[PDB]
Parts: structure tokens; C-alpha cells; sequence
């Protein structure tokens, strides 16, 4: 079983803008999680081929990861902050669907998610 193509990170047909909320999402929220001890399972799409996980994309139909989110922000793929927040939520949801209580990755996801929520609770004012 092959990996699916990774999520689109650029769309030359979508209008683009910079906002303070998107600045905060890339340079505060994403950066805080990206530099964290537990970031590494979440920095790129799950490679079901190299890791020999042929059921991963049978179970996870909306994959998402912080490498994709980072590239989406850097390519101005998001217009609304909620599009980016939704991607982080999807990434965490996938981890809790595929993995079980007691798995190390679940503990890593919980710690990253706590930090994500703390940072998003300080999202700046909308324009
Ligand atoms: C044993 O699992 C790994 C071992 C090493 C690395 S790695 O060293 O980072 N690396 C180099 C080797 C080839 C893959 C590309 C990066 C990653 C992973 N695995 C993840 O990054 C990852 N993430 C999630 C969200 C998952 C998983 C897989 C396990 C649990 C299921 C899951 O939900």
C-alpha cells in the first residue's frame, strides 16, 4: 500500500492575505509546538510505507500534520484563522483515533494539545 499524496500546501487559485491572527498562528502557535520535545511524530505526514503501517490510511481519511500546517502558513494557504485551527484539531483527532490510552504518542499528543490550547486562548484581536 502506497502513502496517499500529502495535503495540498499551496493553491494558486485562492485569494491571500496577511493578518495578525495568521502571524500569531505561524510565529507563536506553530513555533511553540514545532520546537517542543514531543514535536517529531507530528512534523511530517505519517509515512505508512517507511514505518510499515498499512492500516493507517484505512483508518485516517483526513490526515494532517504540523509540517503541512507550517507550509500552509508559509504559502498563505489560509485566509481565516479557523482554517488553521481546524487543521491542528484534525491532527490531534487523528492521533486519538488511531492510538490507545497508554501509548507514548497519546501522552505526547496530550502535552502538545495542552500547549496548543494555551496559545490559541491568547489569539489576538480580529481585524
Ligand atoms: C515508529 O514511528 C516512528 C518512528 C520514527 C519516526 S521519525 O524518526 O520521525 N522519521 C524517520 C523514519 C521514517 C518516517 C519519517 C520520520 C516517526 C515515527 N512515527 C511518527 O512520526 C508517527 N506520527 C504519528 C501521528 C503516528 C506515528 C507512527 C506511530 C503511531 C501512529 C501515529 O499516529
Amino acid at each position: 500500500s502506497m502513502n496517499p499524496p500529502p495535503p495540498e500546501t499551496s493553491n494558486p487559485n485562492k485569494p491571500k492575505r496577511q493578518t495578525n491572527q495568521l502571524q500569531y498562528l505561524l510565529r507563536v502557535v506553530l513555533k511553540t509546538l514545532w520546537k517542543h520535545q514531543f514535536a517529531w511524530p507530528f512534523q511530517q505526514p505519517v509515512d505508512a510505507v517507511k514505518l510499515n503501517l498499512p492500516d493507517y490510511y484505512k483508518i485516517i481519511k483526513t490526515p494532517m500534520d504540523m509540517g503541512t500546517i507550517k507550509k500552509r502558513l508559509e504559502n498563505n494557504y489560509y485566509w481565516n484563522a479557523q482554517e488553521c485551527i481546524q487543521d491542528f484539531n484534525t491532527m490531534f483527532t487523528n492521533c486519538y483515533i488511531y492510538n490507545k490510552p497508554g501509548d507514548d504518542i497519546v501522552l505526547m499528543a496530550e502535552a502538545l494539545e495542552k500547549l496548543f490550547l494555551q496559545k490559541i486562548n491568547e489569539l489576538p484581536t480580529e481585524e
